[PDB]
Order: C-alpha cells, then sequence, then structure tokens
C-alpha cells in the first residue's frame, strides 16, 4: 500500500522497507560545485538502434515502456560501468507544477520532471537477480523542463488517454528511445538505488546535465493520467516523486570540466 499520499507517502515508506533510511539511497541533490570531475571515466556508449518496444503500462504509481531484454538490443555500456547493461523499461517522476516532478535535484532546483531509463548488468541473467547486487542496475537519468514541444515524446503523450488508469495496458511496438536523449551525453555518476519500494541499493546512477525541453501541453497529459483503477474515484497522477535523501559517505562523480 505505499505511495505519494499523506498516508503512505515517502516519509512511511522505511516502516515496511527500512532500507528507505541506508547508506545509499537516492534520489539526492547534486551539488555542482562539489562534484568533481574524473577525467578517467571512460566514454559513454547508448547503443538503441535495435531497441525494441512492446508495451506501456500504467501501474499505478508512473507508466512504464516496456522494452524486450531477452537479447542484447538496446544497451547502456562505458562511462562508469563494467559490462553491458540492457534497456528493460523507461518511466517518468512528474508533478502537480512545473516547479516540482524531478527526483535528482541540481543546486537544489527541481525540474518539471524526469524519465528514468533502467537497464541490468547482463552478468546476473534477469532483472530479479540484478536488483539484489550491488552493481545490477544502471539508470539514466533525464531532466524534464517546460518550454519547447519533445517530438520524440509526442507518441507517448498520445496514447496515454488509453492507459488512464492502474492496471491498463496498450502496445507500444516501434518506438525508439533515441528521440528522448538530450544533444550531449555529459554526466554525474553515484552509487544509490531505487526511488520506489524495494529501494534497494543496487543503481550505478549516470545523470544526464543537460535537460531535454518539453511542452506545457506535453507534462498537462501527463498530469491527467490516475493513480486509481477503473470504477474507482479519481485521484490525478501527479507528485510521484521522492525527494532527495542524505548523500552520507558518496561522492559525485562528473564526466565534465
Ligand atoms: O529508481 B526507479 O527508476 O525510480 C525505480 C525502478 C524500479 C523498477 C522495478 C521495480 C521497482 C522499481
Ligand atoms: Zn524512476
Amino acid at each position: 500500500h505505499w505511495g505519494y499520499g499523506k498516508h503512505n507517502g515517502p516519509e512511511h515508506w522505511h516502516k515496511d522497507f527500512p532500507i528507505a533510511k541506508g547508506e545509499r539511497q537516492s534520489p539526492v541533490d547534486i551539488d555542482t560545485h562539489t562534484a568533481k570531475y574524473d577525467p578517467s571515466l571512460k566514454p559513454l556508449s547508448v547503443s538503441y538502434d535495435q531497441a525494441t518496444s512492446l508495451r506501456i503500462l500504467n501501474n499505478g504509481h508512473a507508466f512504464n515502456v516496456e522494452f524486450d531484454d531477452s537479447q542484447d538490443k538496446a544497451v547502456l555500456k562505458g562511462g562508469p560501468l563494467d559490462g553491458t547493461y540492457r534497456l528493460i523499461q523507461f518511466h517518468f517522476h512528474w508533478g502537480s507544477l512545473d516547479g516540482q516532478g524531478s527526483e535528482h535535484t541540481v543546486d537544489k532546483k527541481k525540474y518539471a520532471a524526469e524519465l528514468h531509463l533502467v537497464h541490468w548488468n547482463t552478468k546476473y541473467g534477469d532483472f530479479g537477480k540484478a536488483v539484489q547486487q550491488p552493481d545490477g542496475l544502471a539508470v539514466l537519468g533525464i531532466f524534464l523542463k517546460v518550454g519547447s514541444a519533445k517530438p520524440g515524446l509526442q507518441k507517448v503523450v498520445d496514447v496515454l488517454d488509453s492507459i488512464k488508469t492502474k492496471g491498463k495496458s496498450a502496445d507500444f511496438t516501434n518506438f525508439d528511445p533515441r528521440g528522448l536523449l538530450p544533444e550531449s551525453l555529459d554526466y554525474w555518476t553515484y552509487p544509490g538505488s531505487l526511488t520506489t519500494p524495494p529501494l534497494l541499493e543496487c543503481v550505478t546512477w549516470i545523470v544526464l546535465k543537460e535537460p531535454i525541453s518539453v511542452s506545457s501541453e506535453q507534462v498537462l497529459k501527463f498530469r491527467k493520467l490516475n493513480f486509481n483503477g477503473e470504477g474507482e474515484p479519481e485521484e490525478l497522477m501527479v507528485d510521484n516523486w521522492r525527494p532527495a535523501q542524505p548523500l552520507k559517505n558518496r561522492q559525485i562523480k562528473a564526466s565534465f570540466k
């Protein structure tokens, strides 16, 4: 019964998921002045040309665009990573207002939304194994700011009407995730966690410095989704973000400057 309400939101999660108060939780604030440039990170490799999207699902907390991860088709390598990480799904976190919605912050600034492209380390065989390991997942995080429309997001926005409520899904084949990336792949990286229960400390975070721009109309459509199931009182799917957690004994590294 976790969620984003007053009764069941982030401040309550520790009761069912004690790791909520752990040593490597996410998201965090990225203090740009304290992040250190690391000239050794190796180049970052996003290989999405053969991606095979399958379906879009409203899971009651966000919507997920799911991919075929039974073979190396859409993979993340390089940067801080050792080995090959397969794309399994992406989703977003967003606000009720344009000045909130991101999970990570940058010098305390919140963006309107944040995209998470979730990948798992192929050495562990399946995603359920990978989330048990400290280097199991690599999440590419991309900030969204409100301005000009993002063309590559529009196919997602257009299908949302068909998955308004929890448990609805729709076919979502032939979607190209390359259309959601910014120009630059400059990034920050740090070890962290899933930002929703079970909050497992299995993620190498790769947060891009450059946000993408989406239109007010695009993000308004996100906010028409429902957390509730069909035939239940309407609760708009907004403010599905976890706030920044303590950095503790971690360093955030920059790929640039
Ligand atoms: O850290 B997020 O990318 O927000 C969470 C991803 C996540 C994926 C599968 C199961 C539970 C959570
Ligand atoms: Zn997420």
